[PDB]
């Protein structure tokens, strides 16, 4: 379910930061070598229940070093690999800087859209490999909830009418983590272009939308997609 | 038997109680940890008569805290007592106290002025599941809201139940009276093993007037899963 | 005499907490019943010139193990004691979790209440041995001050008319901190009753004060009253 | 031969600033003979800057949450106090010691006290209270957006209702008014040394009730109480 | 050439680092301290030409700070590897990562709407000084600001540099672009000799209009003095 779980609705993610401990570098260069190898290892064992990519967030975001994307059909599963993996002679040096559930749904407002719009939407971005990832968690305020649906409609249509002529050089996913920790969506984007999403995200900072946020980032984790073999091959150099 | 006399009876102080694992713990070595494991075993089972704990897994799902304590005393200093205690232990010792939130369970407030079909569909609470999710979220209503009268407060309530009573079907809740006995007034808690069920239970929730006086929603909000003390500790050995 | 700073004006009052580190178990036995015996002379060095009593945080209160209240008729007595006190073996171990001081006055707005209402007041709280305690600071809004003296006192009467029938179970003190750190107040409450304690901080949530205060609890100390020794024998065994 | 010593706490033109540190546990477990001679390279240290800069040393400890001590730093550069507090931290005793916060603030000339009333400007011209070892305060304080959209006049009225309060706690109450703008997070920042703190309660009590008092967004956070103190006092305590 | 090349151009990636140096760094051999700021300042040589980087020492002016790299480049991968080795060194292994801010260089957005006079007196490249003062300030607007239109934004920035201009006696300055980078709009820079002109400049225009759209104004401000890493890390050493 490579393609079932990056894709489809009903499918929980999970956004995980570590920072590793000083002392891990008190180990020895062989010492950390087989602590990596029994992490790539642990994650091959989780493959079939669960889909991990990994992101160096060491020199982009502060306080962090490390972060897993984790896609799940239930969340106790994505539990218990992060206790797992936090058990790890690595994951013993790691400090847990943070963590966001949400889950994937098909689109509440979309529908209510021109069938124009929905036709650019089909699009699912841009070809690169090893791009910038960013995550920002969002809280809307109250006085979002209380307006009604075809208000909240238009607003969002706005949002995506400026946010469109972006999935030339952006990717997008969405989920809805409200009730499962301290804020109502997460959001995450890939890209190579990092001035295309500043530009992007100052687009949608002038919707009627915006100030209804109430939470904006705070963390916003800015990272790069890699294969976890290359972030861990930086733990034992 | 004396189990439902804390989990449903008013005048019962509950609290919720999380804790962190030091890396100081994995330096030591493996047969150290699961002696130590036998102590907290122990400690509990002594203190089985007074009062009732349960044990949550919160490693993985909650940021800064790998276990919680749910604990239902009638007085806070027993619960007080086996905290202490607790964290007295060679395991306790490896312990940093994530956080900590008191409450009492009373009588229902706005439930008596509510229709009487609304009483009736109240009876039922949520559903029997093992090893289900919890979720508990504090909450610190503005001093708007305390300014307003009974009846204004009732009809917000009742309408919070209205949206709220079609998922204690997959849901269990208990609430809490917290107030001057810590930073909130209400600790709210749920289980269930479906999760968008509580999602989407908690969007509904905040569509209703209600929710624009919770000046406080969270922070934290605490995602684990039930289970015996025993299968956490277990992680702990090897 | 001893309690002739429990009730007088002109006393300045302190309130400090402690959490103990780990590395204090990582200590033998013989160490801590040392450095336990060390505070606990300290203490009664100090026993003539100011007045110290202990409360057992562990348990109740997050990040805090062990609260001192101290009375004062001067701030630098109440200093030297708790430089000296973080000096010893076991202070060493202790992280300082808050500190807030507040000086004890005649009262400013209860001449201007009603004569039936100062006959209540004079009443105690009740007596009870190692009862919990509760210590709640406050700081004003600026609205507040802007307020005239008469309306001031009406609200604060309309607090006083809604809490003296809680003096029934409980004891109570104030302090006032304004310009000796950042809040305006220190609310200080004995009780054997939480319940009561609940309500009664619910019936102030509800008049017209309660609105103005800007920062209410942060933190709410929850602690039990005990004699020091019992409260550090727990840390030597 | 000195003079300059009050030029500093004095003059215009005078970067002023307000150093906390908090000292390690690990320290204690350094022998009584190792700190000792730790204070004096320290001591010594500061009698080499006593021609640069000025230097006044508090207590915090006791007083002040996550702080044991302060120093009120005078200079006509700030790099001469930054070099000073590097080296400061440099020595045995300073690499022990975690950094607290960090004020800097220049003494400028006053702004609003010339549209005052002649009378006004007379009853400043006195002094506060001569004592030793006594206490002192320090409050930073950020003025909201609003209040720089006003108009001078406007302001110099505000601060005049303000001067008015407070004049009469010049008895008991020292005071100076570093301009803090640009150089951290905070406008101002304020000192104060009293004897009598009661005195200094109701001060700032009275002050909470004139309209500027709105229009400080921040006040305090945090609140630095201290007393006033030789520095041997303060490192004879770090040892003995 | 290439130095002015990524001080001024666009398209340029600029980063605000921050570092404070552990305690437990002096309990070390001074023979070990010398031999890790060797590393460091070889692993600088290897950077550059790809990127440039300069340093601050924040050890006495910035709370919890002892140290502040700049770095410009064209792509921010490049900054991270940079950064991650440093961090990986003897020495870095010892330093706590205080902060992070990135941001992109740009051509003037409402620059073109000004008087063609208010252009005339903008071309200035500020005062002639070897090690100054550095402040930096990152800034977040809030939603007040990006809700009105072009031509009232631009009024109020015309209204900021005809305050500020007269300023470009004594400070040098530069401006990034941070939004969706972390969590702030905009990264400002400024070098000076002068202190108090700094500063009267930062009351100046605490007076304009747009001032009271800036939601987070500093936090952190940091002060600092620049100079080259060796200077700093010599410190370290003693
Ligand atoms: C190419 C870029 C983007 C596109 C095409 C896009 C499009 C959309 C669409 C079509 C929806 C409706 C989904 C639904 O009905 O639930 C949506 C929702 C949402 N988007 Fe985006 N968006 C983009 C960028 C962003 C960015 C940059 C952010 C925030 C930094 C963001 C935040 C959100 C949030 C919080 C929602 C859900 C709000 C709600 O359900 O009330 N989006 N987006
Ligand atoms: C899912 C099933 C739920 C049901 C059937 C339900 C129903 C009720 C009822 C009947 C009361 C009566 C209180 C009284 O009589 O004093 C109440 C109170 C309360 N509920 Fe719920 N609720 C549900 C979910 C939630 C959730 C998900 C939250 C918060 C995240 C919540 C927060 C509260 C709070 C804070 C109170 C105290 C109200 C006050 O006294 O101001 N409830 N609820
Ligand atoms: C049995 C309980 C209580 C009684 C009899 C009581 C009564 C009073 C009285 C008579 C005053 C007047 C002081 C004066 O005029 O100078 C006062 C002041 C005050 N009370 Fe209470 N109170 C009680 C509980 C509380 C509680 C539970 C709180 C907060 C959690 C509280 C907060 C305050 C504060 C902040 C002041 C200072 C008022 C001001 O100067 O603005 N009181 N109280
Ligand atoms: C105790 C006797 C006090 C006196 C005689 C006094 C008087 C004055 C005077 C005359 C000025 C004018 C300076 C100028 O023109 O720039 C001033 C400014 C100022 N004062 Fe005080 N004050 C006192 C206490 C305080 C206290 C206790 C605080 C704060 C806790 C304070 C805060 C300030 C601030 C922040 C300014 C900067 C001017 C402005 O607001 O823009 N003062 N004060
Ligand atoms: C001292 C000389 C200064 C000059 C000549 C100056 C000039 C300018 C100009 C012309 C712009 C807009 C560029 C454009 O039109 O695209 C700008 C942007 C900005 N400046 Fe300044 N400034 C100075 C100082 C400052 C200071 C001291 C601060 C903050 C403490 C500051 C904060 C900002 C901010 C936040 C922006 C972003 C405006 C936007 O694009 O929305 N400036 N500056």
């Amino acid at each position: 379910d490579r393609e079932k779980l990056l894709t489809e609705s009903g499918v929980y993610g999970t956004f995980a930061t570590f920072q590793m401990d000083h002392d891990w570098w008190d180990l020895p260069g062989e010492s950390r070598v087989i602590s990596v190898a029994e992490v790539k290892g642990l994650v091959e064992q989780w493959s079939g229940k669960i889909l991990v990519e990994s992101y160096l967030l060491r020199g982009l975001s502060d306080h962090a070093d490390l972060m897993f994307r984790v896609h799940a059909r239930t969340l106790s599963d994505t539990q218990q690999f992060l206790s797992a993996f936090m058990g790890t002679r690595l994951g013993r040096h790691l400090t847990s800087g943070g963590l966001l559930h949400g889950v994937s749904k098909k689109p509440t407002y979309v529908a209510g859209f021109p069938e124009s719009m929905k036709t650019e939407l089909q699009v699912n971005g841009e070809s690169g490999s090893r791009p910038y990832a960013i995550v920002i968690p969002i809280k809307k305020d109250a006085e979002w909830w209380a307006l009604d649906q075809e208000a909240r409609t238009a607003l969002m249509q706005e949002h995506t009418q400026a946010a469109l002529p972006y999935l030339k050089t952006v990717k997008e996913k969405l989920y809805h983590s409200t009730g499962l920790d301290d804020v109502d969506f997460i959001t995450y984007f890939e890209t190579e272009r990092l001035e295309d999403f500043h530009n992007l995200v100052r687009a949608l900072q002038q919707v009627k939308e915006f100030r209804h946020n109430r939470r904006f980032g705070h963390p916003t984790l800015l990272g790069t997609m890699s294969p976890l073999d290359e972030i861990l091959e930086k733990f034992a150099q």
